[PDB]
């Protein structure tokens, strides 16, 4: 009886996991790093 | 009835939106990197 | 009395600590930078 | 009904602030980047 609390748990896991994963994939690190670096 | 909880949710949404958007956009990565590097 | 709330707490502490240590730790920065630079 | 939730608020806002300030404040990116390198 607290969707807000559930919102906190789901957004927390989604946030941390989304971050690390977004970082590791294949060449994301080098793709974004080189893209931003002209 | 729970500003604290609302603080958690709003903080999360703002966190993800600012993180992603700030990261991309008009070659933001280069703007932040050049800002810290004077 | 609130696994959901308590769970959230663990996620936050784990998030901050994981972030800082992940960055450091035997200069992990170089580990992630070299590994990602396949 | 979640004294821990409070800790979640301070840790979350503090986390965000730490990220932004740490990134930009005084050639910080250069400190971490040059630290992991050497």
């Amino acid at each position: 009886s607290d969707p807000l609390a559930v919102a906190a748990s789901i957004i927390g896991i989604l946030h941390l996991i989304l971050w690390i994963l977004d970082r590791l994939f294949f060449k994301s690190i080098y793709r974004f790093f080189e893209h931003g670096l002209k």
